[PDB]
């Protein structure tokens, strides 16, 4: 699964690279 990792929100800004 991956519903038990949200607070990766360094990498995730935008979602194309």
């Amino acid at each position: 699964g991956e519903e038990e990792l949200q607070e990766n929100q360094e990498l995730i800004r935008e979602k194309s690279n």
